[PDB]
């Protein structure tokens, strides 16, 4: 759990554009988190897991293959939910005006590391 | 419908890594499409609308505001689902290695035009 949180530290602080992060089980249980005290870790975890289930089915049926990552771009912020091996998911809360390419690079690196640790 | 299909024609012809497009209602019904003969239009439209609804509920619950765009990346390809005003949704199937910068620029232009044409 410690090295996971340090992966999250790396990811989060490479730029102030990543608002927060959490590593969660595939079925919505938070493993570790780097989030504001006020944030709702449990709801973020459960919603991300549910979205991943739905998007997994849709990805496979939409000829896209196995789901790797899904971005939800809202008017106030972005949520990037990435598969980090078959046992974990990485949820990244991202500023609306963030540079998407940099963040996707950082998330790729963090995913590789997390999947390694699992 | 003709103007919307011309928007799709421009979008899809500007990029070879855009596999196909469709403009669908919020209820998942195809308004118009420029898709390969192999594609299942009704399935693509309905699943895009369903993804949109579920992720919208989630985003709003997590206080990220109204959902504007979804990018779903799979091992074999990507699908981009963009709100084009409150009445339409643009679905874009693109290659696994597509150039997302230019594609998202073109999609922004296309959704602006679609929303213009739908605000009647």
């Amino acid at each position: 759990t410690d090295k996971l949180w340090y992966i999250l530290q790396e990811l989060t602080s490479n730029r102030g554009d990543i608002q927060g992060c959490t590593i969660v089980t595939t079925q919505g249980l938070p493993i570790t988190s780097l989030l504001a005290d006020d944030a709702n870790v449990s709801l973020i975890s459960a919603m991300s897991a549910a979205i991943i289930s739905v998007a997994e089915s849709a990805s496979q049926e939409l000829q896209r293959g196995y789901l790797q990552r899904i971005l939800l771009e809202g008017e106030l912020g972005t949520i990037i939910i990435s598969k980090a091996g078959p046992h974990a998911i990485l949820v990244s809360l991202v500023d609306k005006d963030a540079k998407l390419g940099i963040i996707l690079m950082l998330i790729d690196k963090a995913i590789k590391q997390i999947a390694e640790l699992m």
